[PDB]
């Protein structure tokens, strides 16, 4: 299970912080869960993600672990 933590979201330093953000926000929205503390998105998404911040999937899963957003059992 992938969880975003969406306060932490808010505190990814500001350089890597729109293309998440929006991204969450989308999904959050086409759900119709306005008012989630929390996401859980698809893995392909995570993928996707790994290809708009041009990281290694690896790489980017650690870092939005640091950063408080994915939970440890993200890997
Ligand atoms: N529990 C669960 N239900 C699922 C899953 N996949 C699809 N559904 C359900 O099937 C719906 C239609 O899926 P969709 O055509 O992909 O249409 C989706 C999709 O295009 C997008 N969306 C929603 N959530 C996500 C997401 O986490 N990631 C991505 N990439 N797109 C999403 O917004 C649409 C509307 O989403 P919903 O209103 O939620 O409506 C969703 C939802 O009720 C799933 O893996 N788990
Ligand atoms: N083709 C297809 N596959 C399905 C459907 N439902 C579930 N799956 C598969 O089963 C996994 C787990 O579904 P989940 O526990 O609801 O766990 C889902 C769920 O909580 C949420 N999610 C993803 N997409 C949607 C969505 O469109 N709508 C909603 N409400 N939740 C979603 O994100 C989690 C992770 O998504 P995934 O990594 O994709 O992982 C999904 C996906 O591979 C479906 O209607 N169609």
């Amino acid at each position: 299970k992938l969880v975003l933590d969406l306060e932490r979201m808010a505190h990814v330093p500001q350089e890597k912080a729109g293309p998440l953000q929006r991204y969450a926000a989308t999904i959050q929205s086409q759900r119709g869960d306005y008012n989630g503390k929390v996401l859980s998105i698809r893995q392909d998404d995570l993928r996707t993600l790994a290809v708009i911040y041009d990281q290694s999937p690896s790489v980017l899963t650690e870092q939005l672990i640091s950063w408080g957003v994915l939970d440890a059992d993200a890997r």
